[PDB]
């Protein structure tokens, strides 16, 4: 899948499929 | 980026980024 | 704080603020 | 629910009810 | 460490140390 | 079970078997 990690809401085609982080902090992994 | 929620290691290529579920099942997210 | 185990996103007043689990499957922790 | 980001064990009327986190360390989300 | 997957608070020689499961559900990892 | 916060691969002696932290960062729980 393609996937990024996300300081906002997933994109509309995008789904919240995990977690990764960033700079340490917990983000929404955002997959489709 | 292009990611896999996988039941293994990660393939030689790709890199453990963050944390996904399998049947609710923690599983590694790998990404190349 | 006043928070829910939300399946979608967060509601307009409410903030993403952790990780629970709604059958023992990943949820976004939402709390106003 | 009502819940707090703790850094000590919940309290007695609480339960452990998933993750959140404190200064980008992992602490107990504690709900009743 | 020593470390187990506990349903209940970690032992008062016990620290939470990490995130773990059972049966697909989140749970205290407690590590001496 | 006998458990390390690993940030390279598990020993192939241990299995992944949850999450731990490296300085507020997402690290392998590798158990025996
Ligand atoms: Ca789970
Ligand atoms: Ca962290
Ligand atoms: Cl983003
Ligand atoms: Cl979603
Ligand atoms: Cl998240
Ligand atoms: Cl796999
Ligand atoms: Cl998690
Ligand atoms: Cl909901
Ligand atoms: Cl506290
Ligand atoms: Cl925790
Ligand atoms: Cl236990
Ligand atoms: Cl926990
Ligand atoms: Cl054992
Ligand atoms: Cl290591």
């Amino acid at each position: 899948a393609t996937c990024y990690c996300r300081t906002g809401r997933c994109a509309t085609r995008e789904s919240l499929s995990g977690v990764c982080e960033i700079s340490g902090r917990l983000a929404r992994l955002c997959c489709r």
